[PDB]
DNA sequence: GGGGTACGTGATCG
DNA sequence: CGATCACG
């Protein structure tokens, strides 16, 4: 079977050409289309319009463009019949250079679907869906290692280590001799990188896997391929890995290949306070992975002693990378093939972006007109557009799932943006509170895509049960946790104010129908003994007071299949799991211990750079007091002791350093922070300070903002400097612990002596 | 060989 | 305050 892995387009004699990637009976196969035309939109004031329209002309790369043809098109909008204009262009690239220009004129009312990349448009339009079939991808994990030394512009260092792995083992790639079977050494940088290059065209992998590789491994490697004026054709068409600018951090792809980067897909699946490859790895199958430190492979490297230790390292980075990506990929393909949008696009987004993708799909089958992405206008007046925990630290908590509850009442309700307070509509359903009119009249666009997607997922789990071949039922497993993921983000997206079926009455409704059955599941609990601690429109936490932790799981299990029981139709109470401990300060700030010690928290935990290793450390041991200890008292302590310590300046100044990158020329700020200040100092020393470089600084005792009394740690001088115990004590260790402190009673000034 | 793509949050500046 | 900036 042909499964489509990936489409793009190129330029020929100044026309587009669409490239479809597929995998067709194990074989690579490249398809081209030259018939495909770019378009958009245009709502006119009248008919005769299109006249004066059509006329409409921009430039780009010095050349004029044109309207190529005009098509009248009968649509619907806002579940009303529209009658809009289709602008068929030359160039892709033509759509941004003239959508302002046919928007400006006094007869367009709007124009839409303008900003839909080309490739994307059409697997669209051609009702073309990725990663379907039972074609066998290919995987290999890649990862480097470096020569790192403390604040070094990102590249300076040579690439020491690359390793890879596949189902053949994991191998290193290194110019240093090291007697180990896994273990190729080669003369140099330069022939490790093309070694590299040489086993990925060799293996030619369908899908490469990297933790992290979109903002290390692939931009240090394309970094010191540069500098040593070497290509790396890993593309299967010879070209380079392609970096693009996603948000303000990095996304690489490989063409004709999956570039799939791990460390975004973990950190949306897991919750974790650090995204680790060894914290990763325990969490997923509960094998600890020994960490070897820059400055351990910096010593090892220059000394040339304890290098096997290091190869170690590089070579069960790549096996636990290539065991990790096993695991994580089959879901990554099926939301792909859900969606109809590729693994690599996919796999880097927000299930926010996944629902658009489905609706704008499902939006050209049904014949209908998608609305815009807010401006910027919009979008800041939707983000302004508008129970409490239970104190104390509390003992076995079992944690219920309310989230399958809200596909059910968006299809009941038809809870849709184009059933929302239809004129002359006979009948409608009316929010309770809040009291939004959804018309009954016609199945709401929304509603309607949902109803099919449970109902698809029901067929596929009857299947299951009637499936009697283990390998069918692994494949459809995945398809219907898909189909739950994707129904699940629905109630969420109605808020989303960047969506273009954003609805903020559509997500109030869905709230206000929701809470009764919110308040049923509160009611029952309370009923059987439990005390319900937490409640958000997600979930709720509850323990029966003084209870045997056996007693809970057991009155828990049974609570949810009562539940269950009652509710109608799909409408679904969860089961999430067990805690021996948790405290709750407000809504999604919760931190919890389960029976197997793993502190699970939510919008507490301080683990990134630019916070102190004092700061850190206290919050960590404050949690661990509290949560492994079950001694608040004891928590308390620890910060009266640490913030007397930083007054008597008995901390040592390695824990007290800040780190914070430098992301533009130093020119380009606007606000000058500690950081910058430093920073700029430095560079009027002589050091190349370049984008990439991260900043190590004090804050120093004195007068003014902290800025000017910041120092870089190379500076830094014991003897000489005094650092400021009133910063850290104020602005790093009391803020990083005052949260966790409120749950039990304390305020900032009731920890300190 | 393309193209808009990321958020949610919290500190510090101006 | 809003604006700016950075983390993962
Ligand atoms: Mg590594």
């Amino acid at each position: 079977a042909g499964m489509i892995i990936a489409a793009d387009y190129i330029t020929e004699d100044g026309k587009p050409i669409i490239r479809i990637f597929k995998k067709e009976k194990g074989e690579f196969k490249v398809e081209y289309d030259r018939t495909f035309r770019p378009y958009i939109y245009a709502l006119l004031k009248d008919d005769s319009a299109i006249d004066e329209v059509k006329k409409i002309t921009a430039e780009r790369h010095g050349k004029i463009v044109r309207i190529t043809e005009v098509e009248k098109v009968q649509k619907k909008f806002l579940g009303r019949p529209i009658e809009v204009w289709k602008l068929y262009l030359e160039h892709p690239q033509d759509v941004p250079a003239i959508r302002e220009k046919i928007r400006e004129h006094p007869a367009v009312v709007d124009i839409f679907e303008y900003d839909i990349p080309f490739a994307k448009r059409y697997l669209i339009d051609k009702g073309l869906t990725p990663m379907e079939g039972n074609e066998e991808l290919t995987f290999l994990a890649v990862d480097i290692e470096t020569l790192y030394h403390e604040g070094e512009e990102f590249g300076k260092g040579p690439i020491i280590m690359i390793s890879y792995a596949d189902e053949e083992g994991a191998k290193v790639i290194t110019w240093k001799s090291i007697d180990l079977p896994y273990v190729e050494v080669v003369s140099s940088e330069r022939e490790m990188i093309k070694r590299l290059v040489k086993v990925i065209r060799e293996k030619d992998p369908d899908v490469i896997i990297t933790y992290n590789g979109d903002n290390f491994a692939f931009p240090y490697l394309l970094k010191r391929a540069e500098k040593l004026g070497i290509k790396l054709p890993l593309g299967r068409d010879n070209s380079e890995p392609k970096m693009q600018r996603m948000g303000d951090s990095l996304a690489v792809a490989i063409k004709g290949r999956i570039h799939f980067d791990l460390f975004p897909v973990i950190r949306r699946t897991i919750n974790l306070p650090t995204y680790t490859l060894e914290a990763v790895y325990e969490a997923i199958f509960g094998k600890s992975k020994e960490k070897v430190y820059a400055h351990e492979i910096a010593e090892a490297w220059e000394t040339g002693k304890g290098l096997e230790r290091v190869a170690k390292y590089s070579m069960e980075d790549a096996k636990v990378t290539f065991e990790l990506g096993k695991e994580f990929f089959p879901m990554e393909a099926q939301l792909a093939r859900l969606v109809g949008q590729p693994v690599w696009a996919v796999s880097r987004s927000s299930t926010g972006n996944l629902v658009e993708w489905f609706l704008l799909r499902k939006a050209y089958e049904r014949n209908e007109l998608a609305p815009n992405k807010p401006d910027e206008r919009e979008y800041e007046r939707r983000l302004r557009e508008s129970k409490e925990p239970e104190k104390g630290l509390w003992e076995g908590i079992v944690s219920l799932d309310f989230r399958s509850l809200y596909p059910s009442i968006i299809i009941t309700h038809n809870v849709s943006p184009d059933t929302l307070n239809r004129e002359n509509c006979k009948e409608y359903d009316v929010a309770p509170q809040v009291g939004h009119r959804f018309c009954k009249d016609f199945p709401g666009f929304i509603p309607s895509l949902l109803g099919n997607l449970l109902e698809e997922r029901q067929k596929i789990k009857k299947r299951m049960k009637e499936s009697k071949d283990p390998v069918e039922k692994k494949l459809l497993d995945y398809r219907q946790r898909a189909i739950k993921i994707l129904a699940n983000s629905y109630y969420g997206y109605y808020g989303y104010a960047k969506a273009r079926w954003y609805c903020k009455e559509c997500a109030e409704s869905v709230t206000a129908w929701g809470r009764q059955y919110i308040d049923l599941v509160r009611r029952e609990l309370e009923s059987r003994g439990f005390k319900v601690l937490y409640i958000d429109t997600d979930g709720l936490y509850a323990t029966i007071p003084g209870a045997k932790h056996e007693e809970i799981k057991e009155k828990a299990l049974k609570f949810v299949e009562y539940i269950n029981s009652k509710l109608p139709g799909l409408l679904e109470l969860e089961y999430e799991g067990f805690y021996a401990r948790g405290f709750f300060v407000t809504k999604k700030k919760y931190a919890l211990i389960d029976e197997e010690g793993k502190i699970v928290t939510r919008g507490l935990e301080i683990v990134r750079r630019d916070w102190s290793e004092i700061a850190k450390e206290t919050q960590a041991k404050v949690l661990e007091a509290i949560l492994k200890h079950g001694n608040v008292d004891e928590a308390v302590k620890i910060v009266k002791e640490v913030t007397e310590k930083l007054s008597k300046y008995e901390i040592p100044p390695e824990k007290l350093v800040i780190y914070e990158q430098i992301t533009r020329p130093l020119s380009e700020y606007k606000a000058i922070g500690p950081h910058v200040a430093v920073a700029k100092r430095l560079a009027a020393k002589g050091v190349k300070v370049k984008p990439g470089m991260v900043i190590g600084y004090i804050v120093l005792r004195g007068d003014g903002p902290i800025s000017k009394r910041a120092i870089a740690i190379e500076e830094f001088d014991p003897k000489k400097h005094k650092y400021d115990a009133e910063y850290y004590i104020e602005n790093q260790v009391l803020p990083a612990v005052e949260r966790i402190l409120r749950a039990f009673g304390y305020r900032k000034e009731d920890l300190k002596y």
